[PDB]
């Protein structure tokens, strides 16, 4: 089998992407944030504290003839941005772009943090990291991809995120018309539960390529590109007036600047992030100070190839017995 679904930026900055997901019978369509950096499928629901729901579409398991309470199961998650959610668990039928899993754990939120409440466009998350990170207790549950894998034509999914435009998540096949040149595959460590890999280096603008190993995660659920302070300083040094602002919480630059591109290595291959992808707009409405899309990972504890990086590529998440990651230009 295969699946194919369009993913759409939630706003003009590509802060995140939403993908429609059908849950239950009859289908209840919710717009979920597909997150290769976590492993829980959780949704706003009829059980969510009413004061914490503000415009989201909710899953109502009592209206689904295929919903079954997973007795005794609870979940609770905290994300790298400080947001969190928790609740109980149902199993139900879940379909993404034509691909159907029966008995998928659907984690129903009883509580969500303010960040989620405040974002009306995201109805929940669909985790696509390794199932070892799933937070369901006392019986850990599998991700949608893990449940679908054996049925897929090929045990892969791909992320083709757009810049200021819709893109696509495919399951079970590689669309050879969606990228240019070849896909370069690179090794993955699953030891931390993430799609963790090692980039071979970087360049800033038309500068020379620096060969250096950069361990990090391919994370569709993180907006920006978080890299070591040395790399980030080298980038922003090429932008007149750019500076790290402790008050704002990262590098800012004059909105009047033209940003240089940023290249990262995948083996001997190179992915180029155009400068415009690195502009995240005014720090506050009407400001002439703009927020940078490349930021330091110092104090995160891990480098994160988030959307800024991934959207410059066609990305293969290969869930073969030994997982790998593939990157192509597009």
């Amino acid at each position: 089998s295969t699946g194919s679904a369009t993913t759409t930026p939630i706003d003009s900055l590509d802060d995140a992407y939403i993908t429609p997901v059908q849950i239950g019978t009859p289908a209840q369509t919710l717009n979920l944030d597909f997150d290769t950096g976590s492993s829980d499928l959780w949704v706003f629901s009829s059980e969510t504290t009413a004061s914490e729901v503000d415009g989201q579409t909710i899953y109502t398991p009592s209206k689904s003839t295929t919903a079954k309470l997973l007795s005794g199961a609870t979940w609770s998650i905290s994300y790298g941005d400080g947001s969190s959610s928790s609740g109980d668990v149902y199993t139900d039928t879940v379909s993404v772009g034509g691909l159907t899993v029966t008995g998928q754990a659907v984690e129903s939120a009883k509580k969500v943090s303010s960040s989620f409440t405040e974002d009306s466009t995201i109805d929940g998350l669909l985790g696509l990291a390794f199932s070892t990170l799933n937070t369901v207790s006392p019986t850990q549950q599998k991700t949608f991809f893990d449940n679908a894998k054996a049925s897929l034509d090929s045990p892969v999914f791909t992320a083709d995120l757009g810049y200021h435009a819709p893109g696509t998540y495919n399951f079970g096949f590689i669309d050879t018309t969606a990228y240019t040149g070849s896909i370069t595959y690179t090794a993955v460590s699953t030891k931390q539960g993430f799609w963790e890999w090692t980039s071979t280096g970087y360049a800033v603008g038309s500068g020379t390529f620096k060969s250096t190993s950069i361990d990090g995660i391919a994370d569709t659920g993180t907006t920006l590109l978080y890299l070591p302070a040395t790399v980030v300083s080298a980038y922003w040094a090429q932008v007149s007036g750019a500076k790290s602002s402790s008050s704002v919480g990262g590098y800012v630059f004059p909105c009047s600047a033209t940003l240089p591109s940023f290249t990262f290595g995948v083996g001997s291959a190179r992915i180029v992030i155009p400068g415009d992808y690195i502009d995240f707009g005014p720090i506050s409405t009407g400001s002439s100070s703009c927020f940078g899309g490349i930021q330091s990972s110092a104090g995160i504890g891990i480098n994160i190839f988030g959307d800024v990086a991934l959207k410059a590529a066609f990305v293969v998440f290969n869930g073969a017995t030994t997982p790998t990651l593939g990157f192509a230009s597009k």
